[PDB]
């Protein structure tokens, strides 16, 4: 249930962008730096285009892996044709974690108001791999990381958190 | 529409879904590989995975997204128990279902093996212009599917129409 100690988790980070490469992947860099600073282990990282098959390929590999416990995705949750992260990912879930999108939208409403409507953040679990998909904006990633994700990936957080139920290595 | 005068090879990946069988035991996958090669197609990849939806999704997703794989042939895991996961793995990955494959296969199978046909759930779909055909683990079932359904539809010469015009173009 609740650990006396912090327990590093193994995290993979996906950026979904048509144009950004590693050089200007500001949100992916933020997430990687923030995860490492908190003491987690970023075991893999990729950037893919706004393509549902590319996303499914990379996320399916991490879902099936022995080592990846958490997947963070940034980008592709918007409302236009090319935004495909929810379309890609929802079919891969065993269960949806409805609380992630809801709390994210609640906290975002406070920070950016009605613009919260323009994103479709979503989370789920597949093969005991937690999948968290958030907007491409670094500001959004910060809100999600600081206020939702980091707390829930800390095995000490009360009354409960993800740790006990993440995929065991092996 | 669209019929070719010449045979045009397709690029095929073959998946066997089995807990126990390794390559030496893999009669159906060998059958599909050999039949595809004999017909002139190129088998560009082959894998064996356990009866695990995630392993199936990882491999089939890689092939869907690939530049080269136009057709995925899967054998195994279409039965009616808890451990058979091929349809459950695959259906969520499809853009569209190819309803005629399962239906024609079941017609042919009922004639061949009778009511035992009910014990399998053959299914096909397309994803990213990649044709995915999932058939039972038995070699007899693979022969019936290949000879009477799949080979003709993968032959660009087949009238009145076939898959060729619409499979994923190479880069």
């Amino acid at each position: 249930q609740v650990s006396t100690e912090f327990i590093p988790t193994r995290i993979a980070i996906l950026t979904v962008s048509n144009r950004r490469g590693e050089e200007d992947d500001t949100s992916g860099h933020y997430l990687r730096d923030s995860a490492q600073e908190a003491g987690h282990h970023v075991v893999d990282k990729a950037i893919v285009k706004e393509n549902r098959y590319a996303i499914r390929a990379q996320v399916s590999a991490w879902i099936a892996s022995d080592d990846v416990q958490v997947v963070l995705i940034t980008g592709g949750t918007g409302l236009t044709e090319g935004d495909q992260a929810p379309e890609a990912l929802l079919p891969l879930f065993d269960r949806e974690v409805e609380g992630f999108g809801e709390v994210f939208r609640m906290l975002s409403f406070e920070e950016i108001g009605t613009s919260t409507l323009q994103s479709r953040a979503v989370a789920g679990v597949a093969n005991k791999t937690l999948i968290l998909a958030m907007p491409g904006s670094t500001k959004a990633c910060r809100t999600a990381w600081e206020n939702i994700i980091a707390p829930q990936l800390d095995a000490r957080t009360r009354p409960c958190n993800f740790h006990p139920h993440l995929k065991k290595g092996s």
